[PDB]
């Protein structure tokens, strides 16, 4: 028995599923903990740029929880993600501890860069800017990458890095009521918004687990993103993002909601 997590009917991902979009020949690195085996996903490849963890496997559940909101598979069990066709990587740029060094998360971008990657998923952040960190988004950018990042939980009217740089996909939070979930970072740089409370997704273990973030309602965005270049394979990550932006469900201000509301239905018609 499959079910449809609430995110992904919330975006829309099903009425795209249903034009033929399922995010197919799509590459997506996820720069997190690690995407663990599951039943529920297709990891292709990746890399760990974490010393002392050489393989991508995840010792923590958050890139595995993150890479099944983006791909869990389309099938009998578990759960089903924006675009279940989309190539995933595993890039491990986080530890079993979830954190990880700038050094780490700009090697994951450059690799991702050098490997054709065509998005690039980062729920993960800090309220300090890093000059490594903004050229690693840049280069990756520059070869043609859309790096979608997380705002951040810290509640405050300000976003985190990278997800504050102008070449990052800021990602913030939204509820069941479409309001902006409390912890979700907003202001200057935001740029669209997803379900990021009670996300039901793939766990280490194969099983199942429910979380909070914006670390959780960015990769339905990243997901958005692959259904999209899925239709316009010419158009390149600004075109990606702005039509993202530009078909986005209006929430209230700007300032809380960016864009609004990431519609994956409305980005792939
Ligand atoms: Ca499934
Ligand atoms: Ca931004």
């Amino acid at each position: 028995a499959q079910s449809v997590p609430w995110g992904i009917s919330r975006v829309q991902a099903p009425a795209a599923h249903n034009r033929g979009l399922t995010g197919s020949g799509v590459k997506v690195a996820v720069l997190d903990t690690g995407i663990s085996t599951h039943p529920d996903l297709n990891i292709r490849g990746g890399a760990s740029f974490v010393p002392g963890e050489p393989s991508t496997q995840d010792g923590n559940g958050h890139g595995t929880h993150v890479a099944g909101t983006i791909a869990a598979l389309n099938n009998s069990i578990g759960v089903l993600g924006v675009a279940p066709s989309a190539e995933l990587y595993a890039v491990k740029v986080l530890g079993a501890s979830g954190s990880g060094s700038v050094s780490s998360i700009a090697q994951g971008l450059e690799w991702a860069g050098n490997n054709g990657m065509h998005v690039a998923n980062l729920s993960l952040g800090s309220p300090s800017p890093s000059a490594t960190l903004e050229q690693a988004v840049n280069s990756a950018t520059s070869r043609g990458v859309l790096v979608v990042a997380a705002s951040g939980n810290s509640g405050a009217g300000s976003i985190s890095y990278p997800a504050r740089y102008a070449n990052a996909m800021a990602v913030g939070a939204t509820d069941q009521n479409n309001n902006r979930a409390s912890f979700s970072q907003y202001g200057a740089g935001l740029d669209i918004v997803a379900p990021g409370v009670n996300v039901q997704s793939t766990y280490p273990g194969s099983t199942y687990a429910s979380l909070n973030g914006t670390s959780m309602a960015t990769p339905h965005v990243a997901g958005a993103a692959a259904l999209v270049k899925q239709k316009n394979p010419s158009w390149s990550n600004v075109q990606i993002r702005n039509h993202l932006k530009n078909t986005a469900t209006s929430l209230g201000s700007t300032n809380l909601y960016g864009s609004g509301l990431v519609n994956a239905e409305a980005a792939t018609r």
